[PDB]
């Protein structure tokens, strides 16, 4: 297995510059121009998009005052890191604005750039209910001690002693995420994005209620949107590589771990009625002799 | 003015609701829900 | 050759009977001595 020495970008320079990778050479030749040539087609392996990962960076302020902050803060960051099903919301494509003028009477026009802009993120999560229903719980209390009460629209946490004076701002009620896309390898970080500023809004978890004995249970599904500030770069990029370079994969093995269970527990054991008991006690050993 | 009118131990979310019972009257009925279990059904036990 | 089950667990709704050790036995004789025939196992892969 031989390829082209040039197949591959070498100084990660001009355009590819930050990039973490590999990166195939646009200069090589490709299959659609006179005719293809199979001497080179292994610059014509082609992009597979991957799950994005969230890393949780920052914590509110509000969970100090409650009596345990290492609760919620332990379920915020399973909840962000381990429960989420999917993920939707993230872009920051660009856009660009042109203005035109008649050149001549033709139909010909003359376009003169004007402005250039980008997208707008929409972070989108989803979860699946547990016994207990604790997400909601979680969810709805959060909104109700830290955010607003709809009877009075004030956070009920202030029904206690000395809360901050500054309890209004962002960082008491906000967190910040990272979403990093890594490659088919998990090594390496092709894209990512920090949003900051982030608190429920819209519609909260969903308190539906009916009664029909005929019909069959069904699974409960958290959706809930949120706010954010986006920023992205290089930096960022920087950021998201320092921290896929932790949760290294060295030394691990998904097919050489041990079952979760070693042995049959004891009731088993105590029962006598069974494959190897017959072999032990029911059957007759009188040896071998031919 | 505002200092007055306090909110420390005001808590909306876990005020007692504004009935604490069923009425009299509902429960002399005995034809509800409870009712059946209580006055209807028999209750030999479980075993198996 | 023939697949063979052995039992590694017990539910736990069995200690609730008067008669524990006879709902186990009873379901490790019928996985393990009973079973006429076993079918569906499968772990094959696929690659897309």
């Amino acid at each position: 297995a031989k390829k082209d020495p040039n197949t591959i970008m070498s100084a990660n320079s001009s355009y590819a510059n930050g990039a973490n990778g590999s990166v195939t050479n646009l200069e090589i030749p490709a299959a659609f121009g006179y005719t293809p040539d199979f001497r080179y087609y292994h610059a014509a392996a082609d992009y597979t998009r991957r799950p994005t990962i969230a890393f949780l960076m920052e914590l509110p302020n509000c969970f100090k005052d409650t009596d345990d902050a290492a609760k919620w803060g332990g379920s915020l960051k399973a909840l962000i890191e381990m429960h989420s099903r999917t993920i939707d919301g993230l872009d920051y494509t660009l856009e660009v604005e042109h203005v035109e003028t008649p050149f001549g009477g033709g139909g010909e026009m003359m376009q003169t750039l004007s402005k250039v802009r980008r997208a707008r993120s929409v972070p989108v999560f989803t979860w699946v209910e547990k016994i207990g229903m604790p997400v909601s719980r979680f969810w709805n209390n959060y909104i109700l001690y830290f955010m607003g009460e709809p009877n009075s629209n004030v956070a009920g946490i202030i029904g206690k002693g000395g809360i901050t004076p500054a309890a209004t701002y962002p960082d008491y009620n906000t967190f910040s995420v990272l979403f990093v896309e890594p490659d088919p390898t998990e090594r390496y970080a092709l894209r990512s994005t920090l949003i900051t500023n982030m608190q429920p809004t819209g519609q909260g978890p969903e308190m539906r209620m009916s009664k029909d004995q005929t019909s069959s249970p069904e699974q409960l599904q958290i959706s809930q949107t949120f706010t954010g500030l986006q920023m992205v770069g290089r930096g960022v990029d920087k950021l998201g590589q320092m921290m896929l370079d932790r949760a290294s994969q060295t030394g691990i093995d998904l097919n050489a771990q041990p079952a979760f269970l070693s042995d049959r527990e004891a009731d088993v054991a105590a029962r006598t009625d069974g494959y190897i008991d017959q072999l032990v006690s029911s059957l007759s050993k009188p040896g071998v002799a031919i």
